[PDB]
């Protein structure tokens, strides 16, 4: 249905968590 | 269907990632 945008948001958050972790670890 | 709660959880995670990033950056 319309939860394709939900999947996109989930992917964005998945990448954002890793980005935050990597920047803070650096 | 019942994935409204899943959307709410996704929103909570979206806010939580930013909160963690901001606290740790501070």
């Amino acid at each position: 249905s319309d939860f394709d945008a939900l999947g996109g948001r989930v992917t964005t958050v998945e990448t954002r968590v890793e980005t935050v972790n990597n920047s803070l670890t650096g």
